[PDB]
């Protein structure tokens, strides 16, 4: 018989639920005759069986060819990373992706914008077609979403030069901050809980979002957070979304409409609780509550981002500006990178709490990433655009290898470097301030530079960055300084834009009069400078003075809204004396190309607030230094103040 010899293979071969849905045969039944394996797992002595008339050999050969089956797919495999192997389970389709310098294993199961009533309205009164304005929230189909993802997201790792992420370094420990070292810690429930979209996107697998996983499972990324600290794998995903789908959600408040429109194409984000998970712990860095990385103001408010800046520009015996086009940043990341990002991190964060960043970086540099419809794929590194350390990350990155490149093209020292030039930056955007001797070369050397550090600038002209000579051609956050002069004679830089794009911006909304204000007055904050904005919005805002302005969008205003402005301005409206005669000229020249305003508009909407500030009273146009003026009256406004989110 050969039973004493299959009692040998059933203690190796593996466990298994007993399992009636077949035959279950016993462990010297198999020596029997007749009763061969179709499985194998051991149900404490029981396998699969066919009655398939095999000889007590025949069962032994099979089965032994199991257990060296499974000892094989099992234990002593590869592909699809050496963390990233739980994915293969949830796929059940073979994939269309096409995709030529990434993995793609196949498949899973798997908002329209209105017009502004009242602001519309009020534009049409006036003369402005809103026919002849630009669109500014077109979506996109899942053809051209599949070819976006080709075109832009699979892609080797660019060459990053020899020993450059040590010269990186040696930057970086020239702007490190040695008073906060090993310091940052998780931070509390309620910190972290103030300022949260409690709508934000939920990943491919989730069903709750932001504040569902809040209201309940709080003990779930409790869960992810104790994992990735103890040093664990965990079944890392980012999901992959196009722009403006209605996934795209900001976890955080955005300083402008600019931000979700410096956004890719391609957005991908992790699962909403492990959006949570990293934020509770990384909250310092990737808030970036203390400000570490010089130069960094996506926490500064867009009125003042100029003003700030002028303050510099005014200093360099004959200053220049150098911007930063980084052709489709995100996808130009490499590990290396993240691991840079990641020995920062290190160096600000407690000794607990490395592991966690340890962890963390790994998943994040092989990252399994599941389309809208299904097709996972793997990205070969890169940053996630809805990941939390996006602009935390993105820009400490930007400055080290900016500053690099800066002195790399210039011989100036890492460490002599705030005495030659000052940077800005957001994210990936950004720009430098230098004399004109220094910034000429790394002007010209500095697509180069560049491209061998493999962040590669756009294709630009003859191959030299883009350099702005007069402080109003600079560039930043997508808007550009215009001046304007006070009534006290002083002059100050507000941020500029054109005329139609924000006509566009303002109008449109995306799948309320008390909205269409707390947008009038946003707007306004910044885009008083442009008279036809300026009056629109006071326009608005004059209308149902019964009605508090809502919350949901940038900013709103909490009583007067012209004591508000005055607040955070730091000038009345009434003192905005003259805007800047060319710049002016400038970013209203998009309207008269498109045809969007006609003779008649500039003046028809003076003539109707004049036509409303003119009762005897206090009213809310005579906030314009020109209406007012030729309606006599003035506007005196209560106490009133900006708040946000």
């Amino acid at each position: 018989n050969l039973t004493p010899l299959f009692e040998e293979l059933l203690q190796q071969c593996p466990p298994g639920g007993q399992n009636k849905t077949a035959h279950m045969v016993s462990a010297y039944q198999l020596a029997q005759g007749n009763w061969m394996p179709t499985s194998c797992h051991v149900f404490m002595g029981t396998i699969s069986a066919r009655r398939t008339k095999t000889h007590p050999y025949e069962a032994y050969v099979k089965l032994r060819e199991l257990v060296e089956e499974h000892k094989m797919k099992t234990l002593c495999g590869s592909s699809l990373g050496k963390h990233n192997d739980w994915i293969i389970g949830k796929i059940k389709y073979q994939g269309n992706l096409r995709t030529k310098h990434m993995l793609n294993p196949g498949k899973v199961a798997e908002r329209h914008n209105v017009y502004n009533k009242t602001i519309g309205s009020v534009m049409t009164a006036t003369g402005i077609r809103l026919e002849k304005l630009p669109v500014v929230r077109a979506q996109t189909d899942t053809t051209n979403f599949h070819q976006a993802i080709r075109d832009k997201i699979d892609k080797e790792e660019n060459l990053q030069t020899p020993g450059l992420h040590k010269k990186l370094m040696e930057v970086f420990n020239a702007l490190k901050r040695p008073e906060l070292e090993s310091s940052y810690d998780a931070v509390e429930w309620e910190e972290l809980e103030r300022g949260i979209n409690r709508k934000g996107a939920a990943g491919f697998f989730e069903r709750k979002n932001i504040g569902e996983i809040l209201d309940s499972e709080k003990n779930k990324v409790e869960e992810i957070i104790d994992n990735l600290k103890k040093g664990r794998n965990i079944k890392y995903y980012e999901t992959a979304i196009p722009k403006n789908e209605k996934r795209d959600v900001n976890d955080d408040w955005t300083a402008g409409d600019f931000v979700d429109e410096k956004k890719p194409r391609v957005i991908q984000y992790p699962e909403a609780k492990t959006r949570l998970a990293i934020t509770k712990v990384m909250y310092k860095w990737v808030k970036q509550k203390p400000v570490v990385i010089p130069g960094y103001e996506g926490k500064t408010p867009l009125f003042q981002i100029f003003d700030k800046v002028k303050k510099e520009w005014d200093q360099f015996q004959n200053p220049v500006a150098v911007s930063f086009d980084t052709k489709a940043w995100d996808t130009q990341v490499t590990t290396k990178d993240l691991e840079l990002i990641k020995d920062i991190q290190k160096y600000y964060f407690k000794k607990k709490w490395h592991k966690f960043i340890d962890t963390l970086t790994m998943h994040m540099t092989e990252v399994p990433v599941i389309c809208a419809d299904g097709e996972v794929y793997i990205r070969k590194g890169q940053r996630g655009s809805g990941q939390p350390d996006t602009s935390a990350g993105n820009s400490m990155l930007n400055v080290l290898t900016m500053v690099y490149a800066f002195c790399e093209a210039t011989g100036v020292p890492y460490k002599s470097f705030d005495r030659v030039a000052k940077i800005h930056v957001c994210g990936d955007d950004g720009f430098l301030i230098t004399e004109r001797a220094l910034g000429e070369k790394f002007a010209s050397k500095g697509v180069q530079i560049l491209a061998a550090a493999g962040k590669p600038q756009k294709i630009t002209e003859g191959d030299k960055m883009k350099v702005a000579y007069q402080f109003d051609d600079i560039e930043f956050c997508s808007h550009t300084p215009i001046q304007v002069r006070w009534s006290d004679n002083t002059s100050s830089y507000m941020p500029g834009r054109n005329t139609t794009t924000i006509l566009a911006k303002m109008a449109t909304r995306l799948d309320t009069i008390a909205y269409e204000k707390a947008v009038a007055f946003s707007f306004l904050l910044m885009y008083s400078w442009n008279p036809l904005i300026r009056r629109i919005c006071l326009l608005v805002l004059s209308t149902e003075l019964q009605v508090k302005p809502g919350k949901s969008t940038t900013y709103y205003y909490e009583g007067d809204p012209i004591s508000a402005y005055k607040e955070v301005i730091g000038h009345n409206l009434f003192d905005l004396k003259r805007t800047s005669f060319e710049k002016l000229a400038k970013l209203n020249l998009s309207m008269s190309v498109l045809g969007a305003w006609t003779r008649h508009t500039s003046k028809r909407l003076l003539q109707d607030c004049v036509n409303m500030g003119v009762k005897e009273g206090n009213w809310l146009v005579n906030a314009d230094r020109l209406v007012s003026s030729k309606t006599g009256n003035r506007y005196i406004p209560g106490e009133g103040h900006t708040l946000q989110g």
